[PDB]
């Protein structure tokens, strides 16, 4: 398979150091993925919550945790396993946007 790989190269085409400042603008767009599903109030007012979810206020895993719980409200079958995957192949595409170059 091709898929397999343009993943992949996707969350290695900008080493991991731009994928820190992926996670600040890309906790928006990811809000609006999960909102959508749990059918909240308002799709921004959910991703405002996400880019505030990073405070280590409970220590580590802060914005992961945010999604996870999501997933069990709108009952699909992922785990905080295979979260944090997710989050570095969807950051991936966050900083595409940003990339001049």
């Amino acid at each position: 398979m091709q898929d397999r790989e343009k993943a992949f190269e996707a969350k290695f085409a900008l080493d991991e150091e731009l994928r820190f400042k992926a996670t600040a603008r890309r906790n928006k767009l990811l809000g609006l993925w999960a909102a959508g599903l749990l059918a909240k109030s308002d799709p921004e007012a959910y991703a405002s919550e996400i880019v505030a979810a990073d405070f280590e206020e409970a220590g580590h895993e802060d914005v992961v945790r945010k999604i996870k719980t999501d997933f069990d409200a709108a009952g699909v079958a992922i785990s905080e396993d295979d979260i944090r995957v997710r989050m570095i192949e969807l950051l991936s595409e966050a900083v595409a946007q940003l990339q001049k170059n």
